[PDB]
């Protein structure tokens, strides 16, 4: 069986059940289904990233001073992220927000993190890509259309992964740590300096924790990311994934589609 063979079989079942056919089998995959079958190389999609946000306490709660957005780049390639940064800058002017955390899909299944803080009239930004130091043009173009100065946006990336499949979780690990570094800098642990650059070394200390030669716990090895995947998957228990919407719309169809999805997972992500 091939991926297209599986897709044709799924689409026959969807047709019999008066549901919309799909164009890619990934449309019906989600982190919980993959993790329940021990496919830990599954790349997290946009719908999975909403559940991961709740695991890292981002969806809300960290009404409060922090803004949060899951967006993408690549209408113009920049409109969604630009719109989020604009809405944030308005809320800063309204006195409602101090900080924005954005988790950004840069197109080819790659997730990166951008955190912007406002402190007494200035906007400082910190960008992290788990692949290591390189910033993406659409990100830079979104920042330029929102008048965030390039001098005040800093690439704090550290080499953390090469496999690619865990960049979705690394994006949240890095957002947590950038936000902790900013929090501690506000309390005097470090100084921002004129352009916000002063905290970059402290950020990189947290981003490098538990990888390579660093012995700090948790060691963020493959087993660590398997357990994070298991923990994120527990939050799925429905309507927020395309799979969950199909199941709720056609209860019991999972008995016909899940065997084929498992075959696809074995092929795409062995």
């Amino acid at each position: 069986s091939t991926a297209q063979g599986i897709l044709q079989q799924i689409n026959t079942i969807l047709r019999r059940n008066n549901a919309r056919e799909i164009e890619d089998v990934h449309n019906l995959l989600a982190l919980d289904f993959a993790t329940e079958n021990q496919n830990f190389r599954y790349w997290l999609q946009t719908h999975d990233m909403f559940f991961a946000a709740r695991q890292y306490t981002f969806h809300d709660d960290r009404n409060d001073r922090h803004d949060f957005a899951i967006t993408s780049v690549g209408p113009t390639g920049r409109d969604l992220l630009s719109s989020n940064i604009d809405n944030f800058k308005q809320k800063v002017d309204s006195g409602e927000k101090d900080r924005l955390t954005a988790i950004i899909n840069v197109g080819n299944r790659h997730w990166v993190t951008l955190v912007i803080v406002h402190q007494n009239g200035n906007y400082y930004g910190y960008y992290a890509d788990s692949l290591g130091p390189d910033i993406d043009n659409n990100i830079r173009g979104a920042l330029r259309e929102c008048d965030i100065s390039d001098d005040n946006v800093h690439d704090v990336s550290v080499h953390q992964q090469t496999d690619g499949h865990n960049c979705g979780i690394w994006a949240y690990e890095n957002a947590r740590d950038i936000n902790q570094a900013i929090d501690q800098a506000l309390q005097g642990n470090s100084n921002f300096g004129e352009k916000g650059e002063g905290i970059i070394g402290y950020i990189r200390g947290l981003l490098s924790a538990g990888i390579g030669n660093d012995t700090r716990q948790p060691q963020r090895n493959e087993q660590y990311f398997r357990n994070r995947r298991r923990n994120i998957s527990q939050l799925f228990q429905s309507l927020s994934s395309p799979r969950g919407r199909l199941i709720q719309g056609r209860p019991g169809i999972q008995h016909e589609i899940d065997p084929l999805l498992l075959q696809f997972l074995e092929l795409q992500y062995p």
